[PDB]
């Protein structure tokens, strides 16, 4: 132990995916973050060419991003649902990082992501079937009759469960999808905490440490692009 826990490595994995993420953002694009939470992207997105429109259901998260908020970030205190029935925004890009699983424990799978904008999109999002059972000093997720259990540093999480399945069989009517895990992060973080020698110290500690890659490889990451339109049948017509 040494600034080197478990919970340590997967937040600093986790800044990973969303620095690059954010970061191949198409220049000039209108982004929907969906779940912005605190702002920990904030800064991520000020540096950049982008509209970005921040939601969450949580007005207590959305007042701690609002204290150190960009200005070319707009705050809004509706969920997803909500939002995309109300707005009038085309947006070019959506981003969900940690949030999707709380409304899609709530819908139907194919029912979130026909509603979300047809546009590429960048998702990480937690498979606890793939979770279930690491228990380490500071990360551990258990099972709880209809609900899982999740600890973080010292945090007690309560998070229901979601159709992974159908979730991903919706977004292959959708998207051209490329799945992947946290395991396959090697972009050093932007966050200023984390030097290039910690996260070389972090990423040895991934390549030694069992529990560490099974919790990187339960944070399955979704990268999408739209499908080409309906009118695909040209294509079928090679048949
Ligand atoms: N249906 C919903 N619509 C929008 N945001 C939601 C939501 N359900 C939960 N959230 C928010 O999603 C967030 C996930 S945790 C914060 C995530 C943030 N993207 C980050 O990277 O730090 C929480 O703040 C939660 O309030
Ligand atoms: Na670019």
């Amino acid at each position: 132990k040494e600034s080197l826990t478990h919970a340590s490595v997967l937040s600093a994995y986790t800044a990973s995916y969303k620095t690059t993420a954010i970061k191949s953002i198409a220049d000039n694009a209108v982004v929907l973050d969906i779940g912005y939470g605190k702002g920990n992207d904030g800064p991520r997105y000020a540096v950049r060419p982008l509209t970005v429109t921040g939601i969450d259901t949580a007005a207590r998260m959305l007042a701690i991003a609002d204290q150190n908020k960009p200005e070319n970030v707009t705050l809004v205190k509706q969920g997803f649902f909500t939002h995309i029935t109300k707005t009038s925004n085309t947006y070019t890009h959506v981003i969900a990082f940690n949030s999707l699983h709380y409304p899609l424990a709530s819908s139907h799978p194919d029912t979130l992501v026909q509603r979300l904008p047809t546009c590429p999109a960048n998702i990480l999002i937690p498979c606890h079937h793939l979770l279930e059972g690491i228990q380490t000093p500071t990360y551990s997720v258990v099972k709880d009759e209809d609900m899982w259990c999740v600890k973080v540093t010292k945090n007690e999480f309560i998070e229901s469960s979601y159709n992974y399945d159908v979730f991903v069989k919706a977004l292959e009517s959708k998207y051209h999808v490329t799945i992947g895990s946290l395991l396959d992060c090697v972009e050093k973080p932007s966050t200023r905490s984390i030097t290039p020698t910690l996260w070389t110290a972090m990423r040895n500690f991934v390549n030694n440490d069992q529990e560490m890659q099974r919790i990187l490889s339960g944070y399955i990451t979704f990268n999408l692009t739209p499908l080409p339109p309906k009118v695909e049948i040209i294509n079928d017509w090679l048949d």
